[PDB]
């Protein structure tokens, strides 16, 4: 408890690929990196010579493999994947010392998933049950991890924006974070849901209904770049983002991350830009507290841009018709507890966020808020 130094530093990425952690399937081990995902319940990993993979899970090659004679397709709207499901050893070499037998999808067919030039082979779902595919009798990795060792029922996730980060298997390490955890209530266990309270940009409040700020949902979700909005929350959102920056001029499209805009190398004009604070339902009633992040949080670098010599960065605010998507954007500023044993999610403000001089992302409370449960919809 407290620290976990073999877990420190075991996440890697590039800019806008994701997070990953590297893994073992199979006996003797395969070594694979896989996507840390909050937004989903599968683990699945690459099981065929698609050209895009370095290199993926052979069945053949693993004695302690076993078919469950059962496929599983998978569709999104961006694409798809498709697989044969299985159970075998899996493990996590800087995560706990520990060996289980988990379920893995063998993807066998896949459109638009892995990401040419990406260096990950599959995807670890650490959401609940109810959302797996196909359906919720297939235990997710983590479920199975906690049933069958004395791993302590949560994780912890620091993002740091080469990206790296910290996936705390089992525990909390308090090097990565400063001042004091804020936890919010997981609402159900599907995805990481919770609920928003209240949102400012700049100090100034919305004034919408809090239902809009969570219609249909609202989520945490490390397999998403965005924060994502709904649109009519997204629409006021981005209206007040716009006046607090009119000083400076973009066009419309750039605000529907339609495209790009850059500035001369180091002349970003953060300042021109407003802090957003999303107020959170705390554990008791009629309280609250909130967490505050920074431009450098939602503009976000584009690298690969062969078509200028710039400094070009995109909008990473978008707007959803599935809910509010708490993306890297959001995760990036924080250490992030999903203490999944008391049913809650700890925000601190991270040891390794990005932030210049003058403004830096916060989380504070306590806040009195009512009528915090009209804010959830039904
Ligand atoms: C591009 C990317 C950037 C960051 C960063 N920074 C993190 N993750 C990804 C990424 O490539 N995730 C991903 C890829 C394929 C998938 F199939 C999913 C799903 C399973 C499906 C999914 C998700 C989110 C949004 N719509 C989807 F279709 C999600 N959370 N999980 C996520």
């Amino acid at each position: 408890r407290g620290s976990f130094v073999e877990m420190v530093d075991n996440l890697r990425g590039k800019s806008g690929q994701g997070y990953y952690v590297e893994m073992t399937v199979g006996s003797p081990p395969q070594t694979l990196n896989i996507l840390v995902d909050t937004g989903s319940s599968n683990f699945a990993v690459g099981a065929a010579p698609h050209p895009f993979l370095h290199r993926y899970y052979q069945r053949q090659l693993s004695s302690t493999y076993r078919d469950l004679r059962k496929g599983v397709y998978v569709p999104y709207t961006q694409g798809k994947w498709e697989g044969e499901l299985g159970t075998d050893l899996v493990s996590i070499p800087h995560g706990p010392n520990v060996t289980v037998r988990a379920n893995i999808a063998a993807i066998t067919e896949s459109d638009k998933f892995f990401i040419n030039g990406s260096n990950w082979e599959g995807i670890l779902g650490l959401a609940y049950a109810e959302i797996a595919r196909p359906d919720d009798s297939l235990e997710p990795f983590f479920d199975s991890l906690v049933k069958q060792t004395h791993v302590p029922n949560l994780f912890s996730l620091q993002l740091c924006g080469s990206v790296g980060g910290s996936m705390i298997i089992g525990g909390i390490d308090h090097s990565l974070y400063t001042g004091s955890l804020w936890y919010t209530p997981i609402r159900r266990e599907w995805y990481y849901e919770v609920i928003i309270v209240r949102v400012e940009i700049n100090g100034q409040d919305l004034k919408m209904d809090c239902k809009e700020y969570n219609y249909d949902k609202s989520i945490v979700d490390s397999g998403t770049t965005n924060l994502r909005l709904p649109k009519k929350v997204f629409e006021a959102a981005v209206k007040s983002i716009k006046a607090a920056s009119s000083t400076e001029k973009f066009p419309d499209g750039f605000w529907l991350g339609e495209q790009l805009v850059c500035w001369q190398a180091g002349t970003t004009p953060w300042n021109i830009f407003p802090v957003i604070s999303l107020y959170l339902m705390g554990e008791v009633t009629n309280q609250s507290f909130r967490i505050t992040i920074l431009p450098q949080q939602y503009l976000r670098p584009v690298e690969d841009v062969a078509t200028s010599q710039d400094d070009c960065y995109k909008f990473a605010i978008s707007q959803s018709s599935t809910g509010t998507v708490m993306g890297a954007v959001i995760m990036e500023g924080f250490y992030v507890v999903f203490d999944r044993a008391r049913k809650r999610i700890g925000f601190a403000v991270s040891a390794c966020h990005v932030h210049d001089e003058f403004r830096t992302a916060a989380v504070e409370g306590p806040f009195v808020t009512l009528d915090m449960e009209d804010c959830g919809y039904n």
